[PDB]
């Protein structure tokens, strides 16, 4: 789990995101080309404070073992970790790809498998606070990962949510309504959160149905404020073109303004589960 920088060849840049940057390389310490092909994950630019939340980062994924989470492979020290390659990008990319042919029950497997993971994360405390398509990666067309743990903290041991305001840009338009006004963080703020993959995923990424072209659009420097007064008002995401009521009253109910009224992710893989069933 001690990778030796010298051995990591560079292939391609993966993505940016979140200050961070992954790479895939192989790792071929023989030099005969027949190492594995690994992601590789490192600061942007290496702040202090930054070096700090990548090397608690790095903790959170060491201690995730899980189907539907990335797999930990070590580190390499400029700080890097080393992560297993998924050969099939992110969901976000894929879904989009392969629309065509990508049915509603293929849909709520992956949805299902992103509940299992989250509902792991819930037990270690872990908050994840960037759900988003982009950051669920594809391991098979069976099998989804969450990919990235950027974002993620843990709750301190006496109180249910988090409370943290970053510098950078904030995916405001998968925010619940209390990390908007409050900063909030919390398993609730992560349902919420995961409403809005659910919609991302049933428009199967059409880019005039994205979450912000329709809450731009229900708006007409001060987005946030109007985002948060629209949200007070209930305006909410549509249901997307071809989405059952059923699916989008999963997605309503993550959207409740109220934080303790939302579902868990226990009880959201068991809805997605039946209506998956019931569909086959
Ligand atoms: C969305 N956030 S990010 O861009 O910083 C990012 C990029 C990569 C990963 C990542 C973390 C751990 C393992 C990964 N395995 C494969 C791919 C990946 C593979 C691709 O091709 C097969 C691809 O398409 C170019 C891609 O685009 C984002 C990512 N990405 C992996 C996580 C976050």
């Amino acid at each position: 789990t001690q990778f030796e920088e010298r051995h990591l060849k560079f292939l391609q840049q993966l993505g940016k995101g979140n200050f961070g940057s992954v790479e895939m390389c192989r790792y071929d310490p023989l030099q005969d080309n027949t190492g594995e092909v690994v992601a590789v994950k490192k600061l942007q630019h290496s702040t202090e404070e930054h070096l700090r939340d990548f090397e608690r980062e790095i903790e959170i994924l060491k201690s995730l073992q899980h189907d539907n989470i990335v797999k930990y492979k070590g580190v390499c020290y400029n700080l890097k970790l080393i992560m297993e390659y998924l050969p099939y990008g992110s969901l976000r990319d894929y879904l989009q790809k392969h629309k065509e042919r990508i049915d509603h029950i293929k849909l709520l497997q992956y949805t299902s498998q992103i509940c299992k993971g989250m509902e792991y994360l819930g037990t270690k405390r872990y908050i994840h606070r960037d759900l988003a398509t982009r950051n669920i990666l594809v391991e098979n067309e069976n099998r989804v990962k969450i990919g990235d743990f950027g974002l993620t903290k843990v709750l301190p041991q006496d109180k249910e949510y988090y409370k943290v305001k970053e510098p950078g840009e904030s995916p405001i338009f998968w925010y619940a309504p209390e990390s908007l006004t409050e900063s909030k963080f919390s398993v609730a703020s992560d349902v919420w959160s995961f409403g809005v993959v659910l919609y991302e995923l049933f428009t199967y990424i059409e880019k005039s149905k994205s979450p912000p072209a329709e809450f731009m659009r229900m708006i007409g420097q001060m987005i946030v404020f109007h985002l948060i007064e629209l949200l007070k008002n209930n305006g909410r995401l549509p249901r997307p073109d071809g989405c059952p009521d059923e699916i989008y009253m999963i997605m309503t109910e993550c959207w409740n303004n109220n934080v303790n009224q939302r579902p868990s992710f226990r009880d959201l893989a068991l809805r997605v589960d039946q209506i998956r069933d019931n569909m086959a």
